[PDB]
DNA sequence: CCGAACAAGCATCAGC
DNA sequence: GCTGATGCTT
DNA sequence: TTCGG
């Protein structure tokens, strides 16, 4: 953390962009800037040092300057002053709560952790999980229980039916000390590409994970992606364990390499690498890599056999999941 | 200058 | 009900 | 807000 006081600064003003202004284009900015100048190996002594890496440019240059000059930057100051903005800011930071209800539950003055308790019956679902779990879901989850939780899902998954693999993503696989929740994928050989031979597949999961009492809430749950919450259990006298947000991700199983890819991340890695693959004619989503024609229309998957395979298709050298931690 | 910016699953709603 | 747009999320 | 053409 080198330059963490930009960094943060610049978190902050995307987190206003998205959550206040609903500018979606400036919070990726902000984002992207935040991520570039994070990785950075150098200790930022002005903005034109800065506005050489991509990401930041002239605007983003100044802000800087603002901030090495005198540690604070006046637009956030007043930003933080606003009532409206730091009622928003707060309502977004329950889970199902966007800007568009943040700023509709202002309008019928529902602003404090108290207001939301008081009307749990104006919460859709999803929001009403995320209200009830409020603090905990602000907790980091050490890598310790990352590998209790772990444990657990491989070996529930295995007694359901011993062909599933589920493969633990995000940040987690990426090395982390720390993740924000668990990220889990699924495959199965009868669902592919090519067909569905068994219903219920991700269902049969959720269920097992239901019945043993570690998945203890849905936040939504389809076919293929299942959003909820989760909790180690505790032994005798002692305090329990924070709930925690799992999602659970069915994958066809020829297209896992692509879905491992997506699922391990991080969002800024897959934007840029996205990105990357536009500007090399080709499209990547979680199940594919695509070449673009010549009129920019999505042609049929190439073959895939390893992630380094998309990452040669599109001209990067091969970037192991501990340095996409972007 | 100015168009593009990653991609998509599930919940919800409007309109038919 | 279906379709499509929107919100929220990964 | 930034970048690329
Ligand atoms: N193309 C995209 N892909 C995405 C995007 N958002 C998330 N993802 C992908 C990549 C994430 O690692 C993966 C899990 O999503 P998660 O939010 O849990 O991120 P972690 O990397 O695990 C940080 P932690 O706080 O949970 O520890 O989902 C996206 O906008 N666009
Ligand atoms: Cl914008
Ligand atoms: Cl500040
Ligand atoms: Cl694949
Ligand atoms: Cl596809
Ligand atoms: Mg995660
Ligand atoms: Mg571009
Ligand atoms: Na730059
Ligand atoms: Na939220
Ligand atoms: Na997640």
């Amino acid at each position: 953390t080198l330059n963490g006081g930009i960094t943060d600064m610049l978190t902050e003003l995307a987190n206003f962009e998205k959550n206040v202004s609903q500018a979606i284009h400036k919070y990726n900015a902000y984002r992207k800037a935040a991520s570039v100048i994070a990785k950075y190996p150098h200790k930022i002594k002005s903005g034109a040092e800065a506005k050489k890496l991509p990401g930041v440019g002239t605007k983003i240059a100044e802000k800087i300057d603002e901030f090495l000059a005198t540690g604070k930057l006046r637009k956030l100051e007043k930003i933080r002053q606003d009532d409206t903005s730091s009622s928003i800011n707060f309502l977004t930071r329950v889970s199902g709560i966007g800007p568009s209800a943040a700023r509709k539950f202002v309008d019928e003055g529902i602003k404090t952790l108290e207001d939301l308790r008081k009307n749990e019956d104006k919460l859709n679902h999803h929001q009403r999980i995320g209200l009830k779990y409020f603090g905990d879901f602000e907790k980091r989850i050490p890598r310790e229980e990352m590998l209790q939780m772990q444990d657990i899902v491989l070996n529930e998954v295995k007694k359901v039916d011993s062909e599933y693999i589920a493969t633990v993503c995000g940040s987690f696989r990426r090395g982390a000390e720390s993740s924000g929740d668990m990220d889990v994928l699924l495959t199965h050989p009868s669902f592919t590409s090519e067909s569905t031979k068994q219903p219920k597949l991700l269902h049969q999961v959720v269920e097992q994970l239901q019945k043993v009492h570690f998945i203890t809430d849905t936040l939504s749950k389809g076919e293929t992606k299942f959003m909820g919450v989760c909790q180690l259990p505790s032994k005798n006298d002692e305090k329990e364990y924070p709930h925690r947000r799992i999602d659970i991700r069915l994958i066809p199983k020829d297209q896992y390499y692509c879905g491992v890819l997506y699922f391990t991340g991080s969002d800024i890695f897959n934007k840029n690498m996205r990105a990357h693959a536009l500007e090399k004619g080709f499209t990547i989503n979680e199940y594919t890599i695509r070449p673009l024609g010549v009129t920019g229309v999505a042609g049929e998957p190439l073959p895939v056999d390893s992630e380094k395979d998309i990452f040669d298709y599109i001209q990067w050298k091969y970037r192991e999941p501990k340095d996409r931690s972007e």
